[PDB]
């Protein structure tokens, strides 16, 4: 069917760009570098519900994004997850972690309130990510 | 090099068996149905560090495991993640969620100390998972 980004994902993110398969979204919490891939395929709840070739494309994009974010943000560890307990539209979290970050070594989700990006922080991180995003096209 | 299961993973789990690529581990917490895939390749921290063909095999196994667990445990939603902030050996979590389960709708990690399976509970869940384990060969 006709893919439409879920309203909660739209509300919680800024759009960074588009890969071949996915919308590339910045989670609007500047506490951690946090990018979401949303495959533009209607009605998908789980990775396994994608056709095999689209699973493999998502993997290619996710692995390329993760490795690139690690270098770009000088991270200590990646966290990658598909959760979706309250948003049924499949989306894949990519979060750069640091031994010095506020949640370490636990998970980030629900640790503390989000801090929205300022205009200049949003533009800076979008710009920083464009080379990597172009790799995903 | 010579793969060796990380001591913390060994301590926290019961080994169900092996897939083509991985150790298939039961997380030793009966609070949620939770199985961990550990690729049997030394020195890997992140999915993207595997050779592409092992990344694709891990994906296949993860998707087969997840879809199978959903039907076997009558789940509402899967949660799949590679975190590894404490344990550097790549391992991929697969947790069956139900509406209203413990910690719902948040993620499970760090929300309760584990409750070990008793001998009899371990035998039950092992028997329940055996067909699906075999599908990962
Ligand atoms: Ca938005
Ligand atoms: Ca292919
Ligand atoms: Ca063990």
């Amino acid at each position: 069917g006709m893919f439409q980004l879920h309203e909660r994902l739209a509300a919680d993110t800024h759009k960074l760009g588009e890969s071949r398969l996915c919308d590339v979204l910045l989670m609007n919490d500047n506490t951690w570098p946090w990018v979401i891939l949303v495959p533009r395929v209607s009605g998908i709840r789980e990775i396994y519900e994608l056709p095999n070739e689209q699973q493999q494309r998502l993997l290619f994009e996710s692995s390329a994004l993760s490795e690139g974010m690690m270098e770009l943000f000088g991270g200590d560890k990646m966290n990658v997850a598909a959760l979706g307990n309250m948003v049924p539209q499949l989306h894949l979290h990519h979060i750069v972690r640091y031994q010095g970050d506020p949640a370490w070594p636990g998970p980030v989700w629900g640790k503390q309130p989000p801090v929205p990006y300022t205009e200049e922080q949003q533009a800076s991180v979008k710009a920083k990510l464009q080379p990597l995003l172009e790799q995903l096209a």
